[PDB]
């Protein structure tokens, strides 16, 4: 049994407000989380907007630096918070988590959440 990511199907945030896109799992004994990514679609191809790895949290795109926060205090909660929602933030967001397992494999789970932006 590998972990289960629990996510909403869709979330609506308020334009120029803040929103959280939940992604939570119950940590399984002896599983080590090794990577977290959040992605969006950008015309058919995906793009990474956030990465957490052994060197911390990485937001490479200027337009997101200072606007994105991924939960870090509670194990298993990798929810994405977006500050000052733009109309162009409407998208499908993917959260991808990788673990190393007790048997020494690396396994990946992901989920897709639609974000709508309402005025």
């Amino acid at each position: 049994g590998h972990p289960t990511l629990k996510t909403p199907e869709s979330v609506t945030g308020t334009w120029k407000g803040d929103v959280k896109i939940q992604c939570i799992y119950d940590p399984l004994r002896g599983y080590r989380q090794v990577l977290v990514k959040w992605l969006v679609r950008h015309g058919s191809d995906s793009v990474t907007i956030f990465l957490r790895d052994s060197t911390g949290d990485h937001i490479q795109q200027a337009k997101y630096r200072g606007r994105l926060k991924v939960s870090h205090k509670v194990p298993g909660d990798v929810s994405l918070q977006i500050n000052t929602l733009q109309m162009d933030d409407r998208n499908h967001y993917t959260c991808e988590v990788t673990w190393q397992t007790p048997d020494g494999n690396q396994v990946i789970r992901d989920k897709i959440i639609e974000l709508r932006v309402r005025k």
